[PDB]
């Protein structure tokens, strides 16, 4: 039993106070429980990090139960390494500088030039939603106003993923994710063929190449892009873009020096994180210090938590794009399955903002309407801004 924290579901108008929260949690007790959430929440560090490490103990197989079965992330040992290799291969840095050329740089600057015209527009629908969108859409040879549809589902599904001891949550996921199969056959199909000129085709190929293209291999690649590519990479961009118009004088660094784009990304996952962390199914009891986990209970890992960790970082509460060396990205997990779209996730956070920083010269924020920040934001799984508007 471990003493009650209320750390995920506060909304604020300061972006910070999620990593406070959390910060000075973790400072009182290592293990608490958030009843809102419903989960034990590890916040330190030495947990944490044992805990990503030690996969025996601390495993993905909650992830068996739900759509995910199948995928990725649901794999363990050697059945995940082998086909993890298969999946960074299309992330490697010569592959993301290709989709980069052909696929991101453009896109940006379409997304961006249809901003104009408008006195006021709010980035986070305009904007961080639709230029992760319209690259998965090139991905898959597919329009992207498609997969604008599936918004309801896409957070469905991913809403099952986090708060996997609610059975209506998991249903309504594996329901969204039903509603979804439709389209994902339609473009696993389109793509299999060898008229398929796409990067997905590309992938597709290679699973057959190593014999693993069966239907349930190729629908969850189709899934990852759509969960990750999509909807998760909107919440980076959005939070990366909040910082710095919360910080016009960085902004106006940024817009003047655009190579300082990676710091202000990597600054902002600290600063503004999107996600929390991961979960893990506690496989067997263990002792983390004085602290004692069963076995069978589902925990989240708050590594976000070492985001506000004064030691660290000190001021952390200050966002300041020349820390070094640069804060590591807790954003994305840890251990063997730290996210493998991460290259593509910055690189299309680089290239986004670097189109709309130059393209907007006199981009600020909208002085009278502040941003709520909070975990679940517009019924995401992530920690973000409930809009971004903007004045041109
Ligand atoms: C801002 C963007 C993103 C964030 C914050 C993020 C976060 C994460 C995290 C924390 C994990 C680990 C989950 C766990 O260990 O339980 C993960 C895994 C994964 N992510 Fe990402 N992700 C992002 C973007 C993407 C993109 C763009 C893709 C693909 C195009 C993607 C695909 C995947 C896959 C396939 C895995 C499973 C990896 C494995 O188990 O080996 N994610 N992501
Ligand atoms: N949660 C979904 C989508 C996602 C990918 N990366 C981060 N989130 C998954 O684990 O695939």
């Amino acid at each position: 039993d471990f003493p009650l924290a209320n750390l995920f579901f506060v909304p604020s108008e300061d972006a910070t106070a999620f990593g406070r929260r959390l910060r000075a949690a973790a400072q009182q007790a290592p293990i608490v429980f958030d009843t809102a959430f419903g989960m034990p929440i590890l916040l330190r560090k030495s947990h944490i990090t044992t805990a990503y490490r030690d996969t025996a103990t601390f495993s993905t197989r909650m992830f068996q139960a739900g759509i995910l079965n199948g995928g990725l992330a649901a794999m363990q040992g050697d059945e995940h390494a082998r086909m993890r290799r298969v999946y960074n291969m299309f992330f490697l840095p010569r592959a993301v500088s290709q989709y980069e050329e052909r696929f991101v740089r453009p896109i940006s600057e379409q997304v961006v030039d249809r901003l104009a015209g408008k006195p006021r527009v709010d980035l986070l629908e305009d904007f961080a939603m639709e230029l992760p969108r319209r690259v998965i859409g090139e991905l898959f040879g597919f329009p992207a106003e498609k997969l604008h549809e599936t918004d309801e589902r896409v957070r469905a599904m991913l809403r099952g993923l986090v708060r996997m001891h609610d059975p209506a949550a998991v249903a309504e996921s594996q329901r969204a994710y039903g509603e979804t199969l439709g389209l994902i056959t339609e473009v696993v199909e389109r793509e299999s063929r060898d008229t398929s000129d796409t990067l997905l085709g590309e992938i597709l190929r290679t699973l057959k190449a190593e014999h693993m293209d069966t239907i349930e291999a190729s629908r969850q690649i189709v899934l990852s892009l759509i969960l990750g590519g999509y909807e998760t990479t909107s919440w980076l961009v959005a939070n990366t873009i909040h910082a710095l118009l919360a910080h016009p004088d960085t902004l106006a660094r940024v817009r003047q020096d655009p190579s300082l784009l990676p710091a202000a990304i990597e600054e902002g996952m600290r600063w503004c994180p999107s996600n929390f962390g991961v979960l893990r199914m506690v496989e067997r009891d263990v002792r983390l210090d004085d602290q004692a986990l069963s076995a069978g209970t589902v925990v989240c890992l708050a590594g976000i938590a070492g985001n506000y960790d004064e030691t660290a970082y000190p001021s952390p509460e200050v966002y300041d794009i020349d820390r070094k060396p640069l804060p590591a990205a807790n954003v994305f997990g840890g251990g063997a399955h730290f996210c493998v779209g991460a290259p593509l996730a910055r690189m299309e956070a680089r290239v986004g903002l670097q189109a709309l920083l130059a393209r907007f010269p006199g981009l600020r924020a909208v002085p009278e309407e502040r941003p709520s920040f909070m975990y679940g934001a517009k019924d995401s799984v992530a920690h973000g801004p409930d809009k971004l508007p903007v004045l041109l």
